[PDB]
């Protein structure tokens, strides 16, 4: 699955549709990012820039100019072609090929942006710019506007109104098209295959990072070169750290291992968590906590649909959690009082769900306490967890248990589609998978 | 292999030894680095900060204060412990454990650095600071010095002399200790095992990124989680791009594939290039170019020793290259004239060797044209290559061939030790390796 | 004459009237400005900040918040009272007295602006801010908006629309109220008295700066402590430099002296130029050039009225100039051709008129080539000049003559009122004034 | 009196003398400074830049390069000549005339400083730069050093040592040459004449600013166009504010007026305070406080000499003050206890003396509590004062009295020379001066 040329074109037109007439929108590319000295991290394009272009180079700027309700055009600034630079660091699109390749009307050299940008903004009323996103972008934009402000004698006028396009653009990104959903569907399968493989490879005495290695290899073999976030492999007490990425410990028989890992496929994030026994067999104490987290997830998967919210479903999860913890003697008291006191918070201290897309924690307005009414096309995670600290004042057997189980879903007309159910989460199915792998 | 507590202590003392009395050296940690939105790249500590500490957290500053030739102390600024932040993002050393853990005299909270740093610099004559390395560091240091400058009435005085410690520290890093050499020796083995595996896995119809996946998995399984640089897998014409990292093409029977890849093991870079046939059998035209690059490497490995230089060995390589290219009809004319005209430069447009250490292109002064006399303990690469452009005006059979063969060496008392010879480079040995793997 | 409390209130309401509902306007005070080391120049408030407040302190910010068409309020941030700081540097209004003194609803400490400003902007749709005016203001505003942008979990939202208020506010300042006109009327009288005195004091052998001293003393004695711009006293060839402020030369019998000087009275600029003979008697050559400049001025004073423009009146001046210069043999050819070739430009290289108000070169849109149709309440200068370079290829007697004659006017319903005609400009009246003074 | 070409040359050589070999010193000019919109304050050159050049333009940089103990040269960067810019804003030295005019070896265009400065610093070991003095200077210097640091392949090397020259240069400025002393002697006379005139002009019902006007006129008529600091005219309770510059009040019969005012003559500051009765006759209560301040001054003038300090003389002043205040019942108790408790500090809350030169509060190290041993050539003020607050709990008659009497002195071989004694300070002489003037 991929995003078509036509889709990128549709998105640009959808942005232009919302823009005032006599305006320009400026969308800047991500800078290259140093890892150490002269070596740089693998390039990751700005998600919003990528959303409108599918162009994976730095030093680029998309300019969408709306003259009126029927008349608009696009200008790309991008790196010029350079034989020496390209022999050394890799091929560049350049200006000639860009209009056709990316469906823009005009392409200019990024090295001329200071000489040309003010001319494109001259006489407009409004400029859409994400102020503070990148310092290099702010310098370029402020410099253009100052030229215009101070160029009265040259008959130049700056637009007096600057609008942040991020709210508009993030609202667009919040609702996935069919093409985006097909891509996220594949990201979900790829990620699921990685998680299955980790379960099948796990043995006592392997290190946490070994499962990371298996996962990343599986991502790569399906064409997802990079993870969407730094992989989490927390065995034992490390499972109680939500974004544990050290992955440095020997995995011990008797411990659980929590894997939070997701591929990046055509820019889109998969995001799965599976927790399972290092030795392939859950203990009673492990099952007792796992079953609460699993019921929370399964109930949420049943409930999520148009017209509810993350807040409303979270309320049900809290009830399931508080009830289960009371039955185990981890909480003491009346269930409804304990709920009213948020007595679950020492053990479940994060949200049930986040938006998912070009960013793993995706853009889009949640509303107060994530109360926004869900509609079809929204994509989100469902990730209940219980994390009992090594030093929690609870029965000894539950201490140092961290369990999270996470699926990715898209809201549909009648409910939701689960993108990540091809990896098992029922404990008996986990155990069968691991037994079968140990034979073979 | 690892770097000991004692070694980090020795390095600090070696820096202090060279410092003026009545001075302080400020070594700042790398910032965290955004990959996209709220997600960050895997943390990579500043190499120089790491060199003196082995401490892998951001928001940290090592302060070495020399009062006189016998009297000095160390202060660390680092992140305070925070239960919520650590539950979320991971464990922190904190102040209590730091003196013992890292062998410093005193540890303070980074959040108090603006309140405390000027007090440590008050009344000193000299401050060693790497100005321009990081903007956050410059703000902190300039702010401290301004307080002192303007604090005459509070009996404060700023040091008037600021010295860049990078030349001193990079000169130290240029000469590897026995411990560092043992670590780089292991990085070389790990990297070699990855390259062998790539050769054994390569088949026509696999993508360039699949060999990347195999390599990264092999790095990871030996405890080297990350590469030291972005892996290069250039098959066909992509082999003519020196830092080709797109790795996006289907590998075709008949093409060569050039793999430049290195692990990062305890901070230290492995760095190997092997070029080989995708189908396991070199053609005549491929052998003809390969043999020139291989003779260049083998001759350089024989020559490199104390008392020569990269420049001097490069001169021999150029002769080998120009002679081979004339025999193939790629160059025409007198060998010595062609050498004097640098007629090899369209086909070999980079240096034979770079320093290797905590950075893959390591710090340390090369001298003009890399003429510095080599001494024992210097670690460097040997990487001749020939890159014939798809459109070069040469016999058709050589067009679009990129070949590089690279080993990592340490200069010894009598010559050099090759750290990467455990992966094959003789063409018949490459072919036997790939045949054996294809059976199975 | 002064500006009333009620007037400042009317201006604020007039700004609020034009603002969108659910918006705030931020108007920042001028910074203190170093002259050398720890000494600062006399404080000059930002003209726009002054326009809305009449408040003459630094570290202050006026915030006008419009909730809707009937509901708005004002918040001032200003310096807190401080006995030690005030004993040392002077009295401060503080917070208690400010509401009553300046007619604002609320006053807060400037030292708390970062803790309070984001709370005032929370949930608004629009912020009016003069971006780039002052760096300290930009830091404060950007910092407030980032808090809001990133404060989703604390139920904070930034206004997405930022509008430059300078066009709106400068359009207001372009039209003077009756109160402003009475103040500028007094500034014109004060400035005129200074110019008369300079003419009466001038003798050969006095320095250019001596007339500056006389002028500044006269400004001061009527309560205008500072000039509105740096005083120009160009005798001889120095009269050909438009903003000659060195004022360092001995004034020589036989030379003319050009004085461009204006007081600052209650913030408003007077702006007069008178050129006259150092020895009290114009030569023939001096009269010949002077009469052209004087006819230009007198004709412009007759012409300026509602419905014409600076451009249209300039056209008449150019004709008068080109004709006069042709009669003297300074220009050669057909008058209408010479006009079409702008042949006057080597001798008259500036505009006839600029807006006048809180700035000597006042704010307000001119239109292309100063073609804006004049309306009642506009205040402007009328300043024709002829400047014949020492090395101009013209008859010897005209070389090194610089003459400018400038009056300040307000456009009325039927024409204009001259604010500066109480100082003489007819040459015979100049000569009589100087003769009478010499007796003284 | 003036500073000779030879003197500026001597100063430069004296700086070069102290510089390390293989070094360059960079001394930058002051920026132009906005007063409001497009109008700028009268230009004031950086004191240190002026000290070495006598050059009064912005956008200039003096570069002194020391190759070794006998070999050095000077390069000036300055504004290029421009007919249009000079016709508009005034004449420029340019490059051709600069070597001869300012005694430098070479002059280059400031517009080429980024292309040329790094070439001048290439291969040096040390750069002397006043870091943080001006932001534009820091940008230029850091930019030059980064080019060198990163220009290894172009055989460029940055100096690794940066030294602040301000301590060295301010130590030089602390000791005035005979030429400087003659200039300050004239500044003292000019300032004295202004103060005498203010006393002679003062009448009840005149405003504080009227005396300011008289003073500034007198400065100007002797060729000192500007004051060295903003003039202080505090009548009544305004005399209790140390840097009262509002000068806005009507001067009332019965009140004292305190005038702190100084000219700037050839860059050098005069600095005098005289306090006197508005009506020409001191009351008993006024005399009682005045006599304490006058004895303090007269005793200090007797005491100041080589080998004492400001601290040591201040101790005597404190004794005189505490004793006088006890006799008046303003302080109660034992004199020596009151001294030990610093009981004078509510009434005398500033230092007796500051260095005087190119800045009114001149550069140079004071030592702890101004304990530095005085040597010949040091120039300083002597300014005791007593300031009794309107609300001080003291006998009613002393409330709201501010008195300061200040002279400027140079330390000589045997004592001091008073530069400002040509204006009267004995009360009977003040009264006679004012009576004589009233007849006017
Ligand atoms: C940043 C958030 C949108 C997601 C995060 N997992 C939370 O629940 O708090
Ligand atoms: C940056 C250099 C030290 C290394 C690079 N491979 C070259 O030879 O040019
Ligand atoms: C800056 C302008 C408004 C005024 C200037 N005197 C000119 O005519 O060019
Ligand atoms: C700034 C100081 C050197 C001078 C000031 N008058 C004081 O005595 O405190
Ligand atoms: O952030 C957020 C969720 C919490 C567990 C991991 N990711
Ligand atoms: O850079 C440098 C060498 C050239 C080939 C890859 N690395
Ligand atoms: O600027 C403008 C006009 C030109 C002469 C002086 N002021
Ligand atoms: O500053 C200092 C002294 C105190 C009075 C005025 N100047
Ligand atoms: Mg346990
Ligand atoms: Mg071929
Ligand atoms: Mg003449
Ligand atoms: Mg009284
Ligand atoms: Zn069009
Ligand atoms: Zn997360
Ligand atoms: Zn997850
Ligand atoms: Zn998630
Ligand atoms: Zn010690
Ligand atoms: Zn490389
Ligand atoms: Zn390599
Ligand atoms: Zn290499
Ligand atoms: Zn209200
Ligand atoms: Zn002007
Ligand atoms: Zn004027
Ligand atoms: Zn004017
Ligand atoms: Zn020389
Ligand atoms: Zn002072
Ligand atoms: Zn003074
Ligand atoms: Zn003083």
């Amino acid at each position: 699955s991929e995003i078509s040329r036509q889709e990128f074109q549709r998105r640009r037109q959808a942005l232009v549709e919302q823009m005032q007439p006599g305006s320009a929108a400026l969308i800047f590319a991500a800078p290259e990012v140093t890892r150490s000295a002269d070596s740089e991290y693998p390039y990751r394009q700005n998600s919003d820039f990528w959303y409108f272009t599918g162009f994976n180079e730095p030093e680029a700027v998309l300019v969408l100019i709306k003259s009126d309700d029927t008349h608009n055009h696009s200008v790309l600034f991008n790196r010029v072609r350079d034989l020496t630079a390209e022999i050394w660091f890799g091929r560049r699109l350049g200006q000639d090929a860009a209009p056709e390749k990316l469906g823009v009307d005009r392409a200019l050299a990024f090295s001329e942006i200071n000489q040309q940008l003010y001319q494109l903004l001259n006489g407009l009323d409004v400029v859409y710019h994400a102020q503070g996103e990148y310092a290099y972008a702010d310098v370029i934009v402020n410099s253009a506007l100052e030229k215009l402000r101070k160029g009265s004698r040259q008959n130049l006028t700056a637009p007096a109104t600057m609008i942040d396009w991020r709210p508009v653009v993030h609202e667009m990104r919040l609702f996935k098209s069919p093409e985006e959903i097909a891509v996220l569907r594949r990201a979900g399968e790829i990620t699921a295959m990685a998680h299955t493989r980790a379960m099948e490879k796990c043995r006592p005495g392997m290190f946490e990072y070994h499962l990371e290695g298996e996962i990343h290899h599986e991502f790569n073999r399906h064409g997802a070169r990079y993870p969407s976030y730094n992989t989490i492999v927390g065995s034992g007490e490390n499972g109680c750290i939500l974004h544990y990425t050290e992955n440095e410990c020997e995995m011990r028989d008797g411990d659980l291992v929590l894997i939070d890992a997701g591929c990046e496929y055509k820019g889109y994030a998969g995001d799965i968590t599976r927790t399972f026994p290092v030795n392939g067999k859950f203990t009673q104490a492990q099952r007792e906590i796992y079953d609460i987290v699993l019921e929370s997830l399964e109930t949420s998967l049943r409930l999520y649909r148009p017209g509810t919210s993350i807040l409303e479903v979270t309320g049900e999860v809290v009830r399931i959690m508080v009830s289960g913890l009371v039955k185990l003697g981890i909480l003491k008291g009346d269930v409804d009082e304990l709920i009213a006191q948020n007595a679950h918070r020492p053990f479940f201290m994060h949200g049930l769900s986040h938006w998912l897309g070009l960013d793993v924690h995706d853009v889009g307005v949640y509303g107060q306490d994530r109360s926004r009414i869900l509609e079809p096309g929204m994509v989100l995670t469902v990730e209940p967890g219980l994390y009992i600290a090594p030093d929690a004042e609870v029965p000894e057997q539950y201490r140092g248990i961290g369990i999270r189980i996470e699926d990715d879903i898209v809201i549909t007309e009648t409910g939701n589609e689960n993108l990540t159910a091809s990896v098992v989460k029922k404990p008996e199915e986990i155990e069968a998978l691991m037994v079968a792998a140990r034979k073979q």
